[PDB]
């Protein structure tokens, strides 16, 4: 069973890390860049990124631990446990040369301890919508002259006794549907037909629970990554944000000049959190381009 | 037909205040003392303190509007508009001479613009765990190192789709002692029976989506209170918070400085936001004891 389509000449396919029977989607030639969904969404998110990606290289786009049809983890949610599937699934693909990683959401999460401890490994980055975990998140309003901020999630997802699948179960849908077009700008591209999508697969029981699990480690995550960002990113390095509502805005580029030595970043106009749907066209020409810059098939 | 038991010597009752029929329980005899209760809550929270104020003043406790068993406002949840309310019912039994005020949670809220607007109505005030409504409110921070924060229910309760009321719908017992119990430092007071009458009176359809429309109004009760807060408080006045787990610490006071020119504080090591229940003991007694300086039976 496939929980979304997969696209003209990829193959959908598990593999065994640690443990942990993850998805994928992979297709193409060339070298390898792993692309990281976010919370809410699946590998579905890239697809239609990846066929032009698979022009110029082998792709790969995993379902995150306990996500779409991902095993959880056996160690853990924070960043630095999951990082460890994630890098070495990409490296049995790709054990011999560097691979490109394009991450989205509590992707960055969840790859940037394997960015930074295996740094020659990363032949470039690109990193969009989300705080990579350290103490700036402590400072975002609970609340805002527009209304209700847009992380408030944070807290929600991470309250114990189960508050939120408690309050979510049998509302997925509902709520999934809530909580997407809250995060965008461009909210017409969540028709009825993808929303199901996305909300059948997020309401497995083991997925609704691995999805606020990730947010539950927020702050251990936070406490990993206050060491290993004392080295400095040294490959070459994209960020993405939306500049609508949803979006990050500066915020993306200007915390991540902190931890990288060579970043650009783009802010994009009419886009809130979920770019690759709601501005499909400029994210994924940035993207290409940005990536073609090195070799590629 | 009562929500909670009355105490022996108060009368539960009615009075229809431009066209909305309030709920209240009143005793005593004495200059007039109105009590104001917060979110998750009804004037039941108050019913300890009441009949030792009632030895020496008249004491009323009205339900705000849509919540207990007061009907909804035909206007609307501002602080303003409720205000007018809370105002027009303490007159009815308090025409000749000011009368006191004591407030809790968005009992502030829902008080604050009809004590400066109306500042020779009122001889003594005491608020208790919540900001005044105004820009202070947007530096709450959304997460903490520790876990879930204390303020990010502005933001569930003000989303819009019926957020709350649907997600908490079949699961009002259970969100409601979680929400309490997250806010207190000493959960034992809510005992099974007292969680089960609060969550029976606001699980009632209406009194759930009241609770949230008042937060569903906090800006415009900002933009409202920024017009407001040009004219001083006058009247002598108290705050009370709770230092420990829940409560507000020093902002009570701190912000309280700004909007009233003779105002005192206190601060109470051990106890979190629900002060009454709590801290009952000594909260009566601060309590008592300020609003004693002044004429009293
Ligand atoms: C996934 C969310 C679905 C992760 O939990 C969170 C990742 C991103 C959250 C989405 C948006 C965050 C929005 C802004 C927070 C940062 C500040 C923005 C800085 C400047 C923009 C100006 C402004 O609108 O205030
Ligand atoms: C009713 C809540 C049931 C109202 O919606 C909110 C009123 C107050 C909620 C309780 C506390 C949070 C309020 C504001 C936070 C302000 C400052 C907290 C700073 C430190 C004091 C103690 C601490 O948290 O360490």
């Amino acid at each position: 069973a496939e929980e979304f389509p997969v696209p003209n000449g990829f193959e959908s396919a598990y593999r065994e890390v640690d443990g942990v029977k993850l998805h994928y989607v992979k297709g193409g030639q060339g070298p390898l860049v792993m692309l990281v969904h976010g919370f809410g969404q699946t590998w579905y998110e890239w697809h239609q990124l990846m066929p032009e990606l698979a022009k110029r290289f082998t792709v790969i786009a995993p379902d995150l631990p306990g996500l779409g049809q991902s095993e959880p983890p056996k160690t853990g949610y924070s960043g630095e446990q999951v990082a460890v599937y994630l890098h070495k699934l990409a490296r049995q693909f790709s054990p011999d040369r560097p691979f490109d990683l394009v991450a989205h959401d509590i992707g960055i999460w969840n790859t940037y301890p394997m960015v930074v401890k295996n740094q020659a490994d990363i032949a470039r980055l690109v990193y969009m919508q989300a705080p990579i975990p350290d103490a700036r998140i402590y400072r975002f309003p609970a609340f805002t002259a527009q209304g209700e901020s847009l992380v408030w999630h944070f807290s929600f997802f991470a309250a114990d006794d189960r508050l939120a699948e408690t309050l979510i179960a049998g509302k997925e849908r509902f709520f999934l549907e809530h909580f997407i077009k809250s995060h965008a700008s461009n909210t017409e591209v969540f028709s009825e037909r993808l929303l199901d999508l996305y909300a059948r697969s997020y309401a497995k029981p083991h997925s609704l629970n691995a999805s606020f699990e990730y947010y539950r480690a927020l702050n251990e995550s936070v406490r990993q990554n206050a060491e290993l960002a004392k080295t400095r990113l040294q490959m070459p390095t994209m960020t993405l944000a939306g500049g609508g509502h949803g979006g990050m805005g500066t915020f993306q580029l200007e915390q991540m000049k902190a931890y990288a030595e060579d970043v650009e970043g783009h802010v994009l106009p009419g886009c809130g959190h979920w770019l690759p749907e709601e501005c499909a066209a400029p994210m994924n020409r940035l993207v290409i381009d940005f990536l073609s810059r090195g070799r590629h098939h």
